[PDB]
């Protein structure tokens, strides 16, 4: 029964590829991916937090960005909150997670198919991404 809030940031440039995250060398059946993230307790707002996590993570420069749509979840007795701010383009290796590598996937518009069930509120929008 505690409040948990993370802070992730996805990147997308080159042509239409994102720096997402997938099963490095594990997973059981089918492929599964998710969104980066780390923590949102060092910022005071939904921007000060990531905005500063911009250079305080990987250190890109022309990583223009904006807010797409943050979702909200709730467990049988817990509180799962997360944010979804997609960027547009940068010059350098982007950041996001820490124990997760991540990779530049080039498809067209990620959908809920490759996105494991649990992020329907935002993935639904990324469907036409």
């Amino acid at each position: 029964m505690k409040k948990l809030q993370i802070a992730v940031g996805i990147i997308r440039n080159e042509n239409n590829e994102i720096f997402i995250t997938r099963r490095a060398a594990d997973a059981h059946m089918a492929n599964k991916l998710e969104f980066p993230g780390g923590k949102i307790e060092m910022g005071e707002t939904p921007e000060q937090a990531v905005v500063r996590e911009l250079q305080e993570e990987v250190g890109i420069t022309p990583q223009h960005f904006s807010l797409f749509e943050k979702l909200e979840y709730e467990f049988p007795d817990r509180h799962i909150t997360l944010w979804f701010w997609l960027v547009e383009r940068w010059e350098g290796e982007p950041w996001g997670k820490e124990g997760q590598p991540g990779e530049w996937m080039s498809l067209v518009g990620l959908n809920a198919d490759d996105f494991p069930p649990a992020n329907e509120p935002v993935i639904a929008k990324l469907k036409r991404l």
